């Protein structure tokens, strides 16, 4: 049996003594090899399956998953030593994940339960500029774009560009205050709205521990709200996390581990980057202690998690922990397309599609413009992915294959010329916080693409 | 019809003007004969099963227990005269019990709801020294092992042997500081462990009703934890017990109502204890507006709750208080051997199994050394009590039933000379607060006798 | 030097173990002896003054207080032994004591700060039933009456005479019900007075530890309320007393230590009295950690804090422990007539001159009817013993003294024949909590007499 | 006129572009050269004297400290650059300070004000280890010896040598565990204390920006509690620091600035030191938005804040800055010997002495055996502190001047040979944490010739 349950502060110690290696015998060598040699081993094949229905080959999946884990360890970039854990840590850490929590407060707060493949229930909608960078001026009507919107149920951060006209320079005291404003006036937004308790995920602007670690106070983020930290491609980790990961425990906070795959990535294609997937799910709940898990696989070129392949591994990877665990867990969305464009609404519908019929527990959008333009994003992407949500919940997995490959198939010939789209200001009165009439055109067309393909709104 | 739901000011008001009567007449004739006299009347017969199958046993058993509450009454110690209820009123508390609740704050929180006999679902656990003597010098550092297992949900609390270098004398001003320091402390020591939300149940170290009554506290005990108060030995009560009642209802705590059925005892043997067992199960929502009810029927000789006879009457007073009726319920653990010893988590092994089995919603334990051997309780017991319950979560009642007498077994003939365990200091390296490789190889032999019975892990 | 500083807990130790003594010995030897003792060994004489104006022989009354207090020590009346101070442990108390502290919140709480002898800063006003007995069909209204005062700056609770149309026996689930009760219906008093923040001063209708224990509570008394200890007559405690100051302390509550010392009593005379008067309000800060002591010197025939010889020791002591020290007091108000006539009013004026011109910080009254008559009390007794304590504040003391001795002389002739007065509902509109014309008219002719002795309202 | 109150936000933007300089120029030419400089232009000459009484060299001292700042600036170690302020932004900051806060909560609540040079009002005594390293397993025990004490009224926090076991490496999860920890323990010790709401000061076993910002938290530190931030020497300051005072000020804490000017440091003598000494009182309110600011004088060889040069330069620095400011400030005590020791407690003496009489609010103490040796640090070095606190609070400052001279002519010819002392563990009982007579008859001694001096306690 093993000693204690693992946490960071056993994670720290071993970092400190670990196997000495390098981060490209790591990368280049180590996580590779591994995920070549269990593909292989379990012979797993998706057959070109966006979500599995033969549990045969997802529970090879998951034993791939863990054998991965378990045999590789994580890579800490500060020590450069490997941790290892022992098959009696890991289980102990999957057979005790958090069952469901509240999000919010108030008439506004939401439950988030478990969600089966196929589900007939709704999985959470969580809104937002999704950690793009929004303009200082216009901070609280972005958001409240949002919160505005009934399909929204909690709201993912965006990223203040300036704060008192500074940037939030990482360590500088600007950072600090930024991590506290952030939140501060994202609630005040929703409230604006109409639902002052509206629960959030941050903090975002902050990039550093120490900024992060602000986070936490009166008027903005408390132990309600989903307090993020991401880990590093691929199964690594840097010690900030690790302290940020004490902190948030230390302050009973609802934890949100995140991690974003690489399709063509050290890992290597489909199959091996979902192990790896199904690895940093259990990872979560074992090295981050984990309320929930927010996945986000990205193609290392058109750097999406919409394209067929990042749906797939998303799609697998849920659908297994779904069937093997009861690990809650998210997806978060990126299009290549930017906002007030069919193809961004067409993208993000294909992941929603995807999500809620692989049992995801919550929808964690829109980073528009891939996330990195300016004031690019709007509640409008989210109305979309909810609707979506509850379009697709209940239908057959067959059927949500086929629409997908068709769905999919109307925009994978063109990533490299995604529309550019529109910021905030020019989609959307940005007084009234309300969509031009032009958005609402754009919206129709895809929806009745959608319908055409299927779905039933 | 009733004249108002029941509830202990009635209960005071009956107690002063009710049937006179001598303790030795309720103790040596009353309930003895009525529990002689349904068991007959009704038949009962548990044919050496620990978990019932026989869902008309089990119903004429719900009956007897009912009956046994209604034409017995209770006892007042204080006033020596007897409390009678109508049968409109029983009906009353048993047709309106807490359907729910949550135990612990923030990310800590769990939910408890209720669990049918064989259910899929785990019971909560709650661990900790179970109300046993700690040293005040290690008093977190013991709690502490609780709160690191994943395994623990709640904390059930210790006493402290001291506070202040000082005994916690009843009705001395070192008892309300130890009532008040005990969940202090316990809290500090969740804290540490990164689970500072975590629910707990006391006021242990306090016996007086003054002493009870002073655990409400900023930063102690509060309405998310589970209150405490006792019935005695057979369908009796003090005032005390009465008045502190009143105060957790004054506070809106969630109340732990408990009693101990002694097999051997006043009632007699297992139906008769059994019956008794059903009417204080019942009896806890009447006369103590109980949120639940914990259990813990012990061998008049052994002292020990996992007698192969207090299994069974804890088994179908569960299982039969499951099937018809929505009172919540748990049960304690008193093993007979110490900790770091292969009997003790093997005697606690066999009552998980049953008490999952058989529908319990919250296990608390462990009370090692029958939990009055200073310091000799720690938390792997309650580890191996929370992987034995999801080991039986969901196996069939004949399988379980199979297994409990095979396990039961390889105990039963040694109580007289069960191992006297060791303290937290000897199998627990106390800086650290992790269990030594000596209990570690101790627990993986139980576990693996355990898995040649048939537990899957 | 000092062990450690005293407090409750050391009481405890030493109650145990101290020199045995039975309680006759105590009330009939050593006290009486002590008290005569210091009262020729320092020459007291305080020819007939009722404020001291020679500071030398006020020094000389604090040092036999202090000495009477040291020499004898305390009577435990549970344990029959005596509990001794050493000189260092008495200083040390005494040399740190609560400066200053608020009572109530939000709008409605007052800062409570020292008085000096003839200061020209008024007494917090803290008005109410005093401890007396009130229907519970009218708790609400009566209390509702003080609130209603603009004189009236915190409450002194009633007794509800019933809870539940039950009576609150000690030790009775009804006892805890009307503690918690108790505060909650006043402070719901008050908030419909428009003032739902006002401070409160109790438990009142408890008895018992666990009675008095049981008040703090949610919509209840709090930190910020003044919480009743009672010290015995004379030197004497119980141990309930001493548990409920460990209670106090461990909830940060506003204590309040109150004692009564007997004028005629097992002390003497007035010197004598009043030497054990002075000797007690060490004792608060140190036995009980008072935050303030309140005071009630009574005669032991009449009954009343009012009488010249009551009032001359209330006086020399409070201006002497304002002078020697920093202890924060007060006093209650205990008149022999009833409300609506005019000698209550009289009576009561008497001692706001007295206790305002001797420097107490806070007035607690009044207890009409000597506080024994159900429903006799009404707010139109603090109004004027308030509105006395303005036009008190910053007279010469010589000029005080003359008044007073032409005041009392008004009543002291009858003590035997005072009126007994109306209840609440004989001289109060109950719908609106207003005094009737009757009543107005009372209090005008009392008023005007004020004024013919020179009082400037 | 200036743009804005200056902050640190504003700080940091000059520290990004300030005047390059290398930290030699700054150490060893640009402070010792204005310092020499200001001294000879002012003519500053303190005469021999502790306590100054000649306004006219008081207010030279205070314009040379003043220009000091202005001239020279700050600066900035992680910049490597010059940070300047106008000397209008200069008056903003002195003449919009904040003029009292409370400390603690509930009944242990105290009031913060200014004192004036000689003020009768006693100073608030904050006791505790002072930031020296406690054993993880008398961590409470520790703090609870000067919780005990009546004489202290808030808390200076000592430093955690482990928390689990394990040190609290800066950076480490550890760290964070502990910054939390530290206070949750501290001020459960305060409660089993009988004063729950007990203010502290910290957090101190963190000493990264990111250790520090996660100390506020629920149980823990909380804005009723001094947050600490220190500057560096002399008139310098890192990043670091910058931010955590974003947070604090994020967070409504009370915020206290510390700096230890070195005699015979950088700045040079005595007068140069103290002249640094003002200006960084004055940066304190300007740089730190500091509630109030901890002085600490040390002797560049001794490492001890009282010997005759460090007590002259702070009773000259804060007699000029209560007489020509509204700052608050107080003083932190190291002496050279260990507890249990005379030399250790005339030491104390001397400096309370020198820190009362000259005006300062806040008495913080004692970091015995120079702050550096586990464990050796009790509450009965406080509780001296505390009565030599009152036994000076009034005294002519001509014959402070005349005490102090012969007092640390007792022992400083002895700093060499300063007795060690013993730990908390070997000069208290520990389970009952009382000191030992042997503690108790060397505190005494030392009272005994603090009184052959003058001194009345």
């Amino acid at each position: 049996t093993f000693r204690k349950s693992f946490d960071c502060y056993d994670f720290y110690d071993r970092a400190k003594v670990g196997e000495k290696c390098t981060q490209d015998d790591w990368d280049l060598m180590k996580i590779p090899m591994k995920a070549m040699e269990l593909k292989q081993k379990y012979g797993l094949d998706f057959k070109g399956e966006f979500i599995p229905t033969d549990k045969d080959m997802m529970e090879k999946l998951f034993k791939a998953g863990f054998e991965m884990l378990l045999e590789c360890g994580i890579y800490c970039t500060d020590t450069h030593r490997i941790v290892k854990y022992t098959e009696d840590e890991i289980w102990d850490a999957i057979n005790n994940v958090q069952k469901e929590f509240v999000l919010g407060t108030g008439r506004d707060a939401v439950n988030v339960r478990k969600r089966s493949v196929g589900d007939k229930a709704k999985p959470i909608v969580q809104g937002g500029p999704t950690g793009s960078p929004i303009s200082e001026d216009v901070f609280m009507p972005v958001h409240m774009s949002y919160a505005l919107e009934k399909e929204v149920d909690t709201i993912v951060n965006g990223v203040m560009t300036s704060v008192r006209g500074k940037s939030p320079i990482p360590k500088s005291p600007y950072e600090v205050l930024a991590a506290k404003t952030e939140t501060r006036l994202i609630k005040n937004a929703c409230a604006m709205a109409g639902r002052p308790g509206m629960g959030v995920k941050g903090p975002e602007t902050s990039l550093s521990a120490q900024g992060n670690i602000s986070a936490d106070c009166t008027g903005g983020m408390t132990c309600t709200d989903s307090h993020e930290v991401s880990q590093l491609n691929e199964l690594k980790i840097d010690l900030d996390a690790i302290s940020v990961i004490a902190h948030y425990k230390g302050n009973s906070d609802i934890i949100m581990d995140e991690q974003m795959p690489i399709f063509g990535g050290y890992a290597g294609g489909i199959e091996e980057t979902t192990i790896v997937d199904v690895a940093t799910h259990i990872n979560a709940v074992l090295m981050s202690s984990a309320s929930w898990h927010l996945d986000g696989p990205v193609h290392i070129r058109w750097g999406s998690t919409n394209t067929r392949e990042t749906l797939m591994i998303a799609g697998w990877a849920c659908a297994t922990i779904s069937e093997f665990t009861d690990i809650l867990s998210g997806n978060q969305y990126y299009p290549c397309a930017g906002p007030c464009t069919e193809m961004c609404l067409l993208e993000a519908s294909a992941q929603s599609i995807t999500d809620t019929a692989s049992g995801r527990e919550i929808l964690s959008g829109v980073a528009s413009a891939k996330g990195v333009v300016t004031d690019k994003t709007t509640g409008m992407e989210a109305r979309m992915m909810g609707e979506v949500a509850r379009a697709t919940a209940g239908v057959e997995i067959s059927e949500v294959n086929v629409i997908l490959d068709k769905l999919v198939s109307l925009y994978e010939k063109n990533y490299a010329s995604a529309p550019a789209g529109k910021t905030f200001q020019e989609c959307y009165d940005v007084k009234t916080v309300t969509p031009t009439e032009e958005y609402m055109q754009v919206y129709d067309g895809a929806r009745k693409k959608l319908e055409d393909l299927g779905l039933v709104f």
